[PDB]
Order: structure tokens, then sequence, then C-alpha cells
């Protein structure tokens, strides 16, 4: 049967015919739903499917060129137990992987992704070079450009390339004596691993961490990111004069570097990607999450709000302002940034496009709906279907 | 094995063993997840499980009385195709149904539920008297008390007892010539059905609709709830003087009446229930949903906010204040009301209790997390498992 997807605001109805064609299986079963949980012959089966997707995307499916490519991949697998992608295929696969990310609300821009082929990378030093170049091209002095740099794939009889850091730009997390944490509590483990590997730690709340680059069958090397590459934005509020004084700030480039890029059976343990930040991710998750900076109560007290009772909605009021500050500070600094209203509205446009294009779109409601003002966005009143498609980006265990 | 549930704020882990006893299947499959979607041999099986549950609750499982009750239910079903519930079982079952509602965030009160057995009702006029006494009891002049009135179960040889209204108290929605709607847009269908059945409509924004009660195999009859029975609250803001002048208001008693009560294979098409309001439902959903009262833009303008650009976060700001107005207003009028922070905090408590009690708890993440400031609440960072347990409340097709 075809899942009926309804929008409860407008009453519109569509059918997801793309979900049937979904390969791998998820954690859900007819018995119980786990959708809220954060976490040889086979290879050939996936590769044949990917090649088909590619030739189908250039309207040449069933061609002699299509068959030649299919037979070529099989032969490679028989003689090596693996195979290699053509540039045009990688570029296509990278874009598809993003297009398929169920939790990403910025997919309307999936086709404009710039793919940098770094499969010829020889070492960590060269890896660091690729990363720096990526950061320069992506940051572009404020006018951000979405991009991904694909490093050499996972090959039999050797270790793979890996970026130990969860993101290319992260803030240190120094575990304090009294039990607290100076800086970002989410970066504690990686911060200590940087220290043990020979990094001289600071003592600020926003210290940019070094990159722990790992090459095949080799221990990770520390690499310091030149401050001139790491563009940052000082936070301030349009009417709250004292806000600037809080010394808060955040980086311009959101770059995930710990996810695995899977294309046609092939695995690329290292392939950092980046686009641009959605305000709420900085103002609501990063700055207000309890297990993170937790600056909510501090700002509320400074705003002179009644923090004694929950009924005053001081938390809600303080959060909104922190988010307004992020948006304000980024526009003033002329760094790309999009509020949750514009992001969700565009995603609704993406659904409509994907419905015409593929007859559906894998989406994860819990992730598409922003962490604040949920029902104020169109995506809240829009039913969604979550499923795994390939090519795709996947989570992977830490290299340590 | 059993599902591993995790809280990302604290880091705690648990295993939902209760899910493994799900008496029915859901919409999700390993291929895809549909969690965000809003919508004789079998009889004996469900009935027996229910009776087993009841005897386990009063620590008399396996006793003679237990074995006799089972033979009795089996005998009645063999002779009539159905069976009669003992008063004590009805009370127990009703509580389990609320206890099993995956979408209810106020289930910590499932134990304190008043049950009105009305299985001896014979007419629409008698159905009306029951409901009025229900309202008078639940409202309790402001200090609301949870309640549920159970009407005659579904019989094989006759129609069902139904309550056409989705709630015992709702505001009329009048379609205007200019395409607009005066009143609650969500109530247009039931509003027109009352008119079609002999009721002369009003012309206000908050007209309390008449009850459309239906007796077995008979056309529905109109019934007007005496004004003195419907406790309403005028909406005003603590500092925004102009808010009160908007003439906004909302009823005190939220009583779902269009759902079916399922107990031991027995169906109760009519069994209205009620508790008290969670501010967000009124302040965010009823008043701010684009397809509802849609007061947001007007409130923002009065707030002297800049609605020309989304980044100003005028939508979020106006929403927070509207929600503050609801809370302030109910407290002023001394009508029971709970904010999303106090509610979510009590739900986490309910989880801990259910873990020790039954070893788990069915929950729908999308419904538990409030429509605003989602991540500011504890339930957001709490993973959940959704499954169907019985006794339970289920959706059913409209009587017309
Ligand atoms: C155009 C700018 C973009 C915006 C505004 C955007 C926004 C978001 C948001 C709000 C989330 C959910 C929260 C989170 O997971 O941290 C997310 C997740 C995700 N996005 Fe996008 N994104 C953008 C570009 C990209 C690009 C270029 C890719 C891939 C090539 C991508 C891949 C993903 C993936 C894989 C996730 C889930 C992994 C994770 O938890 O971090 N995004 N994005
Ligand atoms: C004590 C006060 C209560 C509060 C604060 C509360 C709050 C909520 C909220 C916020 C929802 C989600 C909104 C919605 O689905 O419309 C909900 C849903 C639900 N509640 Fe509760 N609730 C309360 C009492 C009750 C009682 C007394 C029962 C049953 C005896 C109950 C049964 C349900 C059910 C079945 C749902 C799903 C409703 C639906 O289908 O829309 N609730 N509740
Ligand atoms: O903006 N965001 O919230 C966000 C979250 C997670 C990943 C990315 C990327 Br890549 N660009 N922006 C992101
Ligand atoms: O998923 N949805 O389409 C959807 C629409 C309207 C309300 C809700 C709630 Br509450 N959870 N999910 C919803
Ligand atoms: O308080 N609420 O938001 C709410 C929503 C939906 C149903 C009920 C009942 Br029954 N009591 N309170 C409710
Ligand atoms: O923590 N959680 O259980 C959880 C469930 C569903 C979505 C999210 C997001 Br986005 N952050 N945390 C989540
Ligand atoms: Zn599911």
């Amino acid at each position: 049967k075809f899942p009926r997807v309804k929008n409860w605001e407008v009453g519109s109805i569509t059918y997801d015919t793309l979900s049937a064609q979904a390969q791998q299986d998820g954690p859900c079963t007819p018995r119980r739903c786990l959708g809220s949980l954060v976490f040889p012959e086979q290879l050939l089966s996936q590769a044949r499917d990917f090649i088909n997707q590619y030739y189908s995307s250039i309207k040449r499916s069933g061609s002699q060129a299509h068959e030649q490519r299919l037979q070529e991949v099989e032969a490679e697998v028989a003689a090596t137990g693996t195979y290699q992608l053509r540039e045009s295929e990688l570029v296509f696969g990278a874009k598809q992987a993003w297009r398929n990310a169920p939790r990403c609300v910025g997919r309307i821009q999936w086709g404009k992704l710039q793919v940098f082929d770094a499969r010829d990378c020889r070492s960590a030093q060269e890896m660091f070079t690729y990363i720096c170049n990526h950061i320069k091209y992506a940051t572009n002095r404020g006018n951000l450009r979405s991009a991904i740099t694909v490093f050499p794939q996972r090959c039999p009889g050797r270790g793979d390339f890996r970026i130990w850091n969860s993101q290319l730009v992260r803030y240190a997390g120094y575990r304090q004596q009294d039990g607290s944490v100076r800086g970002d509590p989410a970066n504690v483990e990686i911060t200590e691993l940087c220290i043990q590997h020979g990094w001289t730690p600071g003592n600020g709340r926003f210290d940019v961490l070094p990159l722990l680059l790992q090459a095949p069958d080799e221990p990770p090397e520390l690499f310091l990111l030149p401050p001139e590459l790491v563009l940052e934005v000082p936070l301030e509020h349009p009417t709250l004069e004292w806000f600037a004084a809080l010394g808060l700030r955040w980086y311009a480039l959101p770059a995930v570097s710990n996810m695995l890029l899977e294309i046609g059976g092939l695995e690329f343990p290292a392939a950092p990607f980046s686009g641009w930040y959605m305000s709420t991710e900085i103002g609501t998750r990063n700055l207000c999450d309890p297990h993170r900076y937790n600056i909510l109560e501090d700002v509320a007290v400074c705003m002179d709000l009644d923090t004694r009772t929950t009924s005053s909605l001081w938390k809600d009021k303080a959060a909104v302002e922190i988010n307004v500050a992020v948006l304000h500070s980024y526009q003033l600094a002329k760094v790309t940034i999009v509020d949750h209203h514009a992001a969700t509205a565009s995603f609704m446009k993406h659904l409509e496009n994907e419905q015409k294009a593929r007859g559906g779109c894998p989406a994860d409601w819990a992730w598409i709906v922003p962490p604040i003002s949920g029902s104020l966005t169109p995506v809240f009143h829009q039913e969604m279907v979550n499923y795994f498609l390939s090519p795709a980006f996947r989570y992977q265990p830490d290299p340590w």
C-alpha cells in the first residue's frame, strides 16, 4: 500500500510511492515505534542500484554506456573485492546523499552542492590542506557556499582516513575541578583527546579546537586552524545593550566531519560537508540546551524576569531573545544565516518539488520541526514519512 | 531484544519491556516510519487479557474468583456474543485507557479519575442530563477534577450511542460570504450540522455550540448547555493593557467526546472524558494555528512589532505573550491550568513511575513535546517508544 501523507493546515493530500523503493530497514516495527531514537554479492547489489540511479538521472538508462559501466563494476569487484567511482558519479552520489538526509530541513538547496574530489589524498598533511581549502571556499568571507570534500574510500587491508572531530569548527570543553565545564560540554571528550595528543589547552569559553586528522594505519596528528580561516560572529542584541557584554559568540561555518558517506556500497569514512546555520541551532540548542552552555537562566535574570515561577514563561521569553540576537549578530556581521520560519517554509517547497520529482521525500518530523515555536512553522502541521535511502550520510562509531 | 530508550540531557538509559506485550499493531514497518501520522475468537482473547489485568491490580491473580470471572465472561460470550462488565472493572478499565494514551502528557493523574457509569441510559434526553452533571462535577467552580461518563456499549442488534460534537464545549464556526470564518474554523462542519438540525445560529466569535446527542437508531437531537454550566475565562495580559480589549476568551473544561472507549473487547462509542487545560493548547494551538483563530499577526501589530521580516521573530514573540495571557487569565479567574514546563516536568516523573510499575510507558514524542519552546522542556531530550495497549481510547469515524 502507499502511505497517505496529509497536511492538516491546508488539508492537502499526497502519497509516498518513494518509500516502497527504500532499501535498508529501520528500528520501527508494527509492534512498536522507535522513530524518536537518535541512533561481495551484497556490495554488487548496491553498486548496480547506484549505477542505475546515475544513468537514470542523465536520461540514458538502458544505453550501451549504462551496460558497459555495470559490467565494468562487476569485473572490478571480482578482481579486487571493491571498485572505484567516476568523478561524475561521485558528484551525483554526494548530492543524492544530502537529498536523502531525513533530518535536514535545508535540502531545497541540494542541487547546488559543490563537490570537491579529494580521493587522491596521500596523508594527513594533504588532508589538512584540503580541509583548509574547503573552509576558505565555503566561508567565502561571509557569503557561505555549501560544499563537501570526499577523501579516499574504505579499502580492504588498511585503515581508513578519519576526522576525529565531530565538526571542523568546535569549541573546547574543559572539565572543571568543581564538576562544572568551562566552554562547550558537548566537546569534552574530543578536547581531552586533543590535550593527550600534545595540544596546549586554553581556559576560555570559546577556544577553537585543533583538528585531529588520521591517515590510514597511522595515529592522529594535531593540526592548528589558522584563526584567519575560522570566521566568527560576536553576539549582541538590537535593544538589549548589555548583551554584547556577555562575550558570547559562535562560528560561521557548520561543518560535519564525523559522518560516513555511503555511495553504491562504497564507504567514505571521511567526507566533511557544510552549508550554513539555521539560527535556532545556535540560539536554542547550542546556547540553551541544559547539557550545553545553559545560558538561559543567566539571560533571564539579566532581562530582569521573574525566574521564581514557570508561569511567567521566562524561559520562553529569554530563549526568543537569544535567538533574535543570533539572527541580528549574523546579519550585522554579514554572515549567511536563516531563521526557522524561512527555513521551514522553504522545506515545504522542497516537499512539493520532491513529490513531482520522485513522488515523495524521506523526512524525520522530530528533526524537521524546530526546537522552538514548533506549531508556528508549516512543517509541524505536515505529516511526514521517514525512511532510509542510498546514497546517504550515516553515523559511525568514534575512531578511538 | 527490548528497545533501549535514552535521555540525552542526563544520559540515563532504560529498556521498555512493556512494549513486548502490545495487544495490537501500529502503522510503522521496518521499511518506513509513519509515526507523525495523526490517523468472537478475537473478543474472548482481549476480554481474557483484560480480566487478567484486573485481577493483577487487586493482587488476586489466579484465585477462584479470577477463574470464575473468566468462565462467566466466556459463558456470556458463548450465549450472547458479548458480555457485561462488573462496575469495578469499568472503573479500572477507564483508568487504564487514560494510562495507556500515548499522546496524553498529563497521565501522572491517571489514578485520580472520577467515573460515571451511565450504561443504563436509554434516551438522548437522559444522555444530556448525564453530561450536564458531568460538567458540573468536573468544573467544580474552578478547581477541575478529571472525569468520564460511560454510556451503553456497542450492541450487535442496534445502533450506537453517539456524541456528534468533538468536545462537550466548543465554539461555533460561521462561514461568512466573503470566504472568511467567524468563530472557530475547526468547527465549521459540526456548526452547520446543528443549523441543519433545527438550531438558530448566533453571530459571535465564541458561541458555545449545542450538543448533538444520538440515541440508538434515531436521528440526533439538539441540546443547549445552560450558560451557568459552562465556565469561561476572559483573556487579559499582565502588562499589555490592550489585550483584554480584544474580547478574547476560552472555556475552562476540555472534554473529548468523539472517541471510542475500548475495554476487554467491548466498545463504548460514547464515553466523554475531561481533565484540565495545558496553556499551550489554548494559547498556541487554538489561538495561533493558521487554520484556527489565527490571531498572531494582529497581536504582533498591536505589540508594535515589525512584521515585515520573519527574522525579527515577531511570530515567536507574539506567541509567547499570548500564552502568558492565557496562564495569567486562568490564574486570575482561579481556573485550573498548567503551563507546558510544569506539565512536561510531571510527565518525566510519570515515566520514572511507570518504569518501576510496568517496566515502560507508551508515548508519542510528537504529541508529548509542547507546540512551542519544545527543547526548553525535558521531554524533548527524552527518547520514547510508541505502541498500542488496551484498555484504550481510539478514534472512530464521524456518526454522519
Ligand atoms: C543549506 C544549509 C543547511 C541548513 C540550513 C541545514 C540545516 C540542518 C538542520 C537544522 C539540521 C538538524 C539539526 C542537526 O542535525 O544538527 C540538519 C541536519 C543534517 N543535515 Fe542539513 N543543513 C544544511 C546543509 C547541509 C548539507 C550541505 C548537508 C550535506 C551535504 C547536510 C546534511 C545533513 C545531515 C546529514 C544532517 C543530520 C546529521 C546531524 O545530526 O548533524 N546539511 N541540517
Ligand atoms: C488532567 C489534565 C489533562 C491534561 C493537562 C492533558 C493534556 C493533554 C494534551 C496536551 C494532549 C495533546 C493534545 C491533543 O491531543 O488534543 C492530550 C491528549 C490526550 N489525552 Fe490528556 N490531558 C489531561 C487529562 C486527560 C484525561 C482525564 C484523559 C482520559 C480519561 C485524557 C486522555 C487523552 C487522550 C485519549 C489524548 C489523545 C487526544 C486526541 O485524540 O486528540 N487526558 N492530553
Ligand atoms: O544549520 N544547522 O542547524 C545545521 C545542522 C547540522 C548540519 C548542518 C550543515 Br552541514 N549546515 N548547517 C547545519
Ligand atoms: O504530524 N502532523 O501532521 C501533525 C499535525 C497536527 C498536529 C500534530 C501534533 Br500535536 N503532532 N503531529 C501533528
Ligand atoms: O489540557 N490539554 O491540553 C488537553 C488537551 C486534550 C485533551 C485534554 C483533556 Br481530556 N484534558 N486536558 C486536555
Ligand atoms: O533527544 N531525543 O529524544 C530527541 C528525539 C527526537 C529529536 C531530537 C532532536 Br532534534 N534532539 N533530540 C531529540
Ligand atoms: Zn515509527
